[PDB]
Parts: C-alpha cells; sequence; structure tokens
C-alpha cells in the first residue's frame, strides 16, 4: 500500500472526524503513525482523499456525517484556538470527485467554539456543488439569522481548485483561485470578538439521507499560517 496520508501531509497539528457508526476521532499522533482507512487514504495520484456515506454517524453539533480535519493548536487539548485578532490563513488545493444525492458537499470550514470548548456557530463554510461555490459567512455570533453568501461560478466536478481562507482582525477573506471576497464579521458583530476558531478541511455531507450514497473529496495540499 501506497504511503498514509499523514506521512505524506504534516498532519501534527490537526486529528480526523470520522462518518463511522460512533463518530470517532484519530488524534494527531495516530495520523502521523500512518492512520488510513475507507473514509481516509492515499489514492493513486498522492492525494490525501475523504470518502463519507449519507448514512454515516453524525454527532452533537452537526446534523451531518463527515470525514473531515479540525485543526489542533495543541495536539491534547482542543480547547486551544484562535481569535479575531492577528492573521490567521488556510491555504488548499483540492478537488471533489464524487457527490452525495443532494449534490452539495462542504469542503473547508472556520467553525467557531466558545472559550470553553462547548459548542459555538460555523463561521465560514465553502459550500460546493457542481459548477457552484458558495463561501458563506456567518453574520450572528449568536447563531440565528441568515449567511452573506459569497459565489464563485465555474468550478466543476473534477475540476482542481485552489482556496485560501485568511481572519485578519475580524475580517474574513474567502478565495477561490484568485478571486477573494470579505466580510467584515467582527464590524458586522462585536459578540464575535468573545469567541475562538479553527480551521476545518475535508468532506462534510450534506446529505443525511437512506439513499443518499456517499462523497468523495481530496485535498494536493494544505497549510495553516498564524501569523
Amino acid at each position: 500500500p501506497a504511503a498514509a496520508p499523514g506521512k505524506n501531509f504534516d498532519l501534527s497539528h490537526w486529528k480526523l472526524q470520522l462518518p463511522d457508526a460512533n463518530t470517532t476521532e484519530i488524534s494527531s499522533a495516530n495520523l502521523g503513525l500512518g492512520y488510513t482507512s475507507q473514509y481516509f487514504y492515499t489514492d493513486t495520484d498522492g492525494a490525501m482523499t475523504f470518502w463519507a456515506p449519507t448514512t454515516g454517524g453524525t454527532t452533537a453539533c452537526s446534523s451531518y456525517p463527515r470525514s473531515e480535519l479540525r485543526e489542533m493548536l495543541d495536539p491534547s487539548n482542543s480547547k486551544v484556538n484562535w481569535g479575531w485578532q492577528g492573521t490567521h490563513t488556510m491555504k488548499l488545493s483540492g478537488k471533489t470527485v464524487q457527490l452525495p444525492s443532494s449534490g452539495k458537499i462542504i469542503v473547508a470550514q472556520i467553525h467557531g467554539i466558545m472559550d470553553d470548548g462547548t459548542c459555538a456557530p460555523p463561521l465560514v463554510k465553502a459550500v460546493f456543488q457542481d459548477g457552484q461555490l458558495d463561501m458563506q459567512v456567518k453574520q450572528n455570533s449568536d447563531g440565528t439569522g441568515s449567511d452573506v453568501h459569497n459565489y464563485f461560478t465555474g468550478i466543476k466536478l473534477g475540476d482542481l481548485y485552489n482556496m485560501e481562507i485568511r481572519v485578519t482582525d475580524g475580517v474574513a477573506y474567502v478565495t477561490m483561485n484568485g478571486d477573494t471576497r470579505s466580510v467584515d464579521f467582527v464590524g458586522k458583530d462585536a459578540g464575535w470578538k468573545n469567541l475562538k476558531y479553527y480551521f476545518k478541511a475535508g468532506n462534510y455531507v450534506q446529505d443525511n439521507t437512506s439513499t443518499g450514497g456517499s462523497a468523495i473529496a481530496k485535498l494536493y495540499s494544505l497549510s495553516v499560517s498564524h501569523s
């Protein structure tokens, strides 16, 4: 077998969340030993790949199944996360190869978290459909209300894309393929100062129907920078 993704990529600052029955989480340490399964594997082109089925497990603060990386500043403490001040950036290149029957998955996020580690809302969701990418940014830190929608066209099922998600001083900057949009989330609602944040990338499958099928998403590069 080809080298597992945590041998190819530096995953020392991520944990992996799975769409198995008991929604399992593989620590950074285990990713580093070379964890691989039907959910997470190195494909023949080298890509780090998710398979998640729509009938998979979903946990307490998720309506849908995922095979997805969750950023761990401190591999042993998921309460260590970053905030609105300074600069925090994820860059990745990827492709979505298979969709569920909904035709929709999420391929990257910035998720909110409370200081005590409890559930908070998502801040940025990279919503992938064949030929429609919506980098949605939440407006209300309490989790009510609608998102600012940011639409990019022409990115097809199977196309390689380049993505950046940066937060600088409470402004979110969302970029597909050199097209950057921004949303001043901390200027829209000072409550965002009271929350912390971490990155996510992989396959969060927006379909939980019994007949939904499964989704495959790939990453060829993934890095996080905290200026």
